[PDB]
């Protein structure tokens, strides 16, 4: 549960002191100096003579354009924090402005506190400049390596979804969220503005959007800087914001005036925020118009206005570096020298190379500092969830009537379970879902909380299970749902979201970035404590999108997640819920886990339950398992074939194939896979099955029929170095399907029980069985023709029950 | 190419100092004295025992009516150039206001630096008063013999075309273009207004039109003075100007109160021009509304109200000389004596007859001075053109096919 830090939502009531503003100007000037330094200088940080091109980096890596803008804002936010004692986390949309984030951390004292090698003296200042975007050094973005960051801003557009996740169930948290005007052109950013109808000003914190309207992205102007100011204002008002606009640096107005104007404006907005928060103590059912700030300043603010006759300040040319080289010529190095001198470092640094005390006297102390605030390292806040007994959700009926029982909808059991997680962990757990929580069958959670909704109510006949405050949130944007949950985890809370499988792909790129964040964190950032896993229920999956058709039939998220399964990072979970009981086992493991993206593939369709809780726990701990009770073979030598399934439906088709093989008197072994990564080469993954364990399950010499939920390519590439790999005959989804019957879905993809049975015969003795094979292919066409003619499936397919079930 | 002189388009960000305004009143008073001096006195500049008809020019040559208005404006502009370090050239549209122009050059020091016979003292002062519109002296208009003049305003109409032509490719140059209200009735001037469509606030400099709405030309009211103020303002806004208006001298308002209001308005107009110029560094495709100043003052301002029962201040009757002779009678000579004493020259000149240090202290220095600005002497800026090799363009086919060949358009070769 988020901590109450500082003295939240306090008005100042006095003007901002001239003293504190002189601080901010110094912060600004020194942060700009540190920022140019990190880009340009390998040595001689303070320009002690002789200062020459030998001091300048060979390759210029880093972004200036965004950075002076960031430095001004952060300077002013640091003043704000100190004077008000406000719990504040910043979201740096333009994450390519990493020099501003490292500067902030250097100057607030979290950098030295975290990297003691980087000292508050000339020598520390020198390693500090060299390390930036430099071999064996630090990233060029506001990376997880930087104290203060929960958002890299590498991949643009998640600034607002991250900002609004952070404040959820975080009533003391202020989040000034800085958004690139280029970033604002992305789809994820454009929908993120609407988050203000999904948060409550009493129970959640406050996000102040700051649009960094610097006029440009890389090689273009931005749309929002070149529409009318009037359009820009209606735009933000229409999305439920009170827009304030600040314009500085397009004229000769001196720095002190700029700082005085800004500080008055900032305090006027803050006053408005303190009134929103004070009102919300009495009235949290009326949605307020939340302030947002349009920060219009020239890109590259304070760089040379022109370089080699090209406009540089207030241009896209300042995007990366305004001065392409400071080595090629003396005239160029001279521009660097002048530029660095214009911040007057002689005033900012004492002879020992430390920043003077009067630069940083206005700065916050302790856990209020941007870099030290525990919300920016949410691991330190994160508690274990109080979990209910998994026993109470177990489908007991498998133990009663045998493996293969029933027509249960597995995701309902995950719903009962998550419901009680929310009940027992209020303010600490959230379900997100893109208008799919009921569709994926997770609505049992509506018994103990509601869908959070802070737009209009109209009627009890339609507005069911909705309140201004609640642990479930739903918007039709996978981006928003991935986004909110990511930031809710980064600030030390927990959750699950669900998606139709096909549409997980919408946020493939966001899985990549959070995976990279997690990969970087577990390799080389041990100060950044572990966060709860991004748990993702993948359901309404390909084999039962027979009702929605081809658009909804893509299980390929499996393939994407496999490209983040390296270096024994163990940040990817890929689980196949065989049934309700396997789903509970996976669920508990995932909800206990940390530093992972967990993807749980589970059906919502009525389906058999195969395992007891115990059998599922067992299969899950190793990842795969022989099903002895299902196997006509007694050991691997007797076995003529290995029937292996991954996914609840493949399991179903394999078990049914197994009953037809059973009647022809074939000896076969049945294998279930629940953990895809258990099959990964034991060379690449220390948690996979050993080649010995693998060979014991898949036999080493017998052919294996593998029925796989997703695309067969996934397995053929996982097991390339595995014992017996060349005897694996892998069936998976094959881009066949439409709106049809469950049976046609498996049939047309050659993973139906009939084809599986036939395939198993072909692989034992083709000629010996030529006629039972030919009988099976004929029936395959007859059952299809039965569906075409009757509009439901042949009763052979429909009415089948595993032989192992008794009345 | 044009030199960047001084510190262009700087806001003061401070109220105009009282000392400077006292300077401007002293400029205004001395310049009015030096102006009436140039017109009326052959000898005895500073009126010492005996000052009589003996010391007065026989033929009265010069224009007074426009002059005190110009002296007011130029005093205020001089205060402006010093305070701001602004590269400034004026266009004296009412060229007949020549005394305002010479007076200016005498006081900014460029007259003595250029014509060193005309010293800064009683002897110089006597010479200077005598030579005005005098045989073997200088002209009655703001002629090229006058430092600071790129524009004579003898043939009225070219005040705005000259002002806008001067600012092209001259981004640092500011041009107060003082247009007469009679002049503003001429074709050339009427379309000269529209030149704010053919200049760019980033690559060209800035023209400030000052309409000298002093109510009259020679023998008539001016159109622009006798239309409703609401019309006058719409006219100017239609032509892409923000019109500001200043009215003074119609009531008893003490002169220092007028200087304070005028200076406050001038710097408001200047803040806006500075805003236009700052914006252009960023957006120079959207045409702004350029300030213009409507300066409404009585014609002949500070001359005697009435003379021989006829209204003279606030009248056409003052266009040339309000007092038609200071010799014909002794009553007339006492009018010129009282008129010259009204500026209190006993406060403006020291013993030698030099203008006092406190009168000129506010004034600008060096190349910023109206009379010493290189733009006012284009020649000192002019370089030879880097011409291309003339062979490259020659119609060569005449040598090969002989004399009289072809059907060429000759201008294209000049093109
Ligand atoms: C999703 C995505 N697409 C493309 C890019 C490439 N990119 C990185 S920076 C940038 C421009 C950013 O412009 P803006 O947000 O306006 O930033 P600033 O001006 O503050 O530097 C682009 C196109 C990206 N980082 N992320
Ligand atoms: C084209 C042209 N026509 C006529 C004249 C003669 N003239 C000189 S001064 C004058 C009146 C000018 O009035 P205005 O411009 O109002 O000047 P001010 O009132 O300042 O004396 C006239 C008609 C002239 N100089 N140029
Ligand atoms: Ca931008
Ligand atoms: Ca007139």
């Amino acid at each position: 549960t988020s901590p109450v830090i500082g003295t939240p939502w306090k008005k100042l009531n006095a003007p901002v002191s001239e003293e504190a503003l002189e601080g901010v100007d110094k912060y600004w000037r020194v942060a700009n100096y540190l920022s140019i330094g990190q880009i340009y200088l390998r040595s001689n940080p303070l320009m002690k003579e002789p200062f020459t091109r030998e001091d300048v980096k060979h390759r210029l890596v880093g972004h200036w354009g965004t950075t002076p803008g960031l430095n001004f804002l952060i300077g002013h936010i640091n003043r704000f924090i100190a004077d008000h004692g406000q719990n504040t986390v910043i979201i740096m949309g333009p994450g390519h402005g990493g020099p501003a984030g490292t500067s902030q951390s250097y100057l607030d004292g979290t950098y030295t506190e975290t990297f003691p090698k980087i000292t508050k003296d000339e020598a520390g200042l020198q390693k500090f400049f060299r390390q930036f975007s430099y071999p064996g050094g630090i990233p060029s973005h506001f990376a997880p390596e930087t104290p203060g960051s929960i958002h890299e801003g590498g991949e643009l557009g998640y600034a607002l979804s991250h900002a609004y996740g952070a404040i959820m169930d975080n009533p003391s948290l202020f989040v000034p969220a800085i958004v690139g005007d280029g970033e604002a052109e992305t789809g994820p950013l454009a929908t993120g503005w609407q988050s203000n109808k999904l948060v409550n000003p009493r129970t959640d914190g406050i996000v102040l959007p700051i649009l960094h309207l610097n006029g440009y992205k890389i090689a273009n102007p931005t749309i929002l800087s070149r529409i009318s100011d009037e359009e820009l204002h209606e735009f933000f008002h229409g999305m439920g914001y009170e827009p304030y606009e600040f314009v500085a640096g397009f004229d000769d107005e001196d720095h002190m005036s700029i700082h005085r104007r800004f500080a008055e404006l900032w305090e006027t907005i803050w006053d408005e925020i303190c009134d929103i928060k004070a009102t919300a103590q009495t009235d949290n059912v009326h949605r307020p118009f939340y302030p947002m700030l349009i920060f219009r300043t020239p890109k590259g603010w304070t760089c040379p206005k022109y370089i080699d006759g090209k406009k540089t300040e207030g241009s896209w040319r300042s995007h990366q570096v305004p001065l392409a080289s400071a080595r090629d010529t003396e005239a160029h190095f001279e521009v660097l020298k002048n530029w660095l001198e214009s911040y007057k470092p002689e005033e900012l640094f004492d002879a020992n190379g430390a920043v003077k005390d009067d630069v940083l006297a206005f700065m916050p102390k302790g856990e209020l500092r941007i870099g030290a605030n525990p919300n920016a390292n949410g691991g330190v806040i994160r508690n274990d969830l109080k979990l209910p007994n998994l026993e109470d959700y177990e489908v007991k009926e498998v133990a009663e009537y045998g493996h293969g029982w029933g027509q249960l909808e597995a995701t309902r059991t995950l719903g009962a379970y998550t419901r009680d997680i929310i009940k027992n962990n209020p303010r600490d757990f959230r379900i997100f879902g893109p208008d799919e929580t009921a569709s994926n069958r997770l609505q049992a959670s509506y018994e103990v909380t509601n869908k959070q909704w802070d737009a209009g109510y109209i009627s009890d006949e339609v507005d069911e299970h909705m309140h201004v405050s609640g642990q479930v949130v739903e918007q039709l944007s996978e981006h928003q749902m991935e986004g909110f949950l990511e930031a809710y985890l980064l600030t030390g809370r927990h959750g699950i979201w669900s998606s139709y499988e096909s549409f997980v792909h919408v946020i493939d790129s966001m899985l990549n970035q959070h995976a990279k964040w997690l990969e970087a964190t577990v390799r080389e950032i041990p100060w950044r404590k572990p966060i709860a896993s991004m748990n993702l229920l993948v359901s309404s999956h390909v084999w039962r999108q027979d009702h929605n058709g081809f658009s909804h039939q893509d299980p390929g998220v499996t393939s994407v997640l496999l490209n983040k399964c390296f270096h024994n990072d163990h940040v990817i979970g890929i689980y196949f819920a065989t049934d309700a009981n396997m789903l509970l086992a996976i669920a508990e493991k995932c909800y206990k886990s940390t530093n992972k993206i967990n993807a749980i593939i589970a059906g919502k369709q009525p389906a058999a339950t195969w395992l007891t809780l115990d059998e599922a726990r067992a299969e899950l701990e190793k990842g795969a398992a022989a099903w002895d009770w299902a196997s006509t073979a007694k050991n691997n030598d007797e076995a003529e074939v290995v029937l292996a399934a991954a996914g609840d439906v493949p399991t179903q088709e394999i078990m049914a194939a197994s009953d037809k093989l059973k009647e022809l008197g074939v000896k076969f072994k049945v294998v279930n896979v629940a953990d895809l990564l258990s099959l990964q080469s034991a060379k690449e993954n220390d948690e996979a099955l050993t080649d010995e364990e693998f060979a014991d399950i898949f036999t080493a010499d017998k052919p294996v029929l593998f029925a796989y939920h997703s695309y067969a390519h996934d397995v053929r590439g996982l097991i390339y170095d595995r014992p017996n790999h060349d005897n694996f005959n892998v069936h998976g989804y094959e881009e066949e399907g439409s709106t049809t019957t469950p049976y046609d879905m498996v049939r047309v993809n050659r993973i139906d029980r009939y084809e599986l049975t036939a395939e198993a015969l072909r692989m034992i003795d083709a000629d010996k069985y030529a006629d039972k094979i030919d009988e099976l292919e004929k029936f395959r066409d007859e059952a299809f023709q039965f569906a075409v003619d009757n509009g439901y499936d042949h009763p052979d397919y429909t009415d089948w029950v595993y032989s192992g079930v008794n009345t």
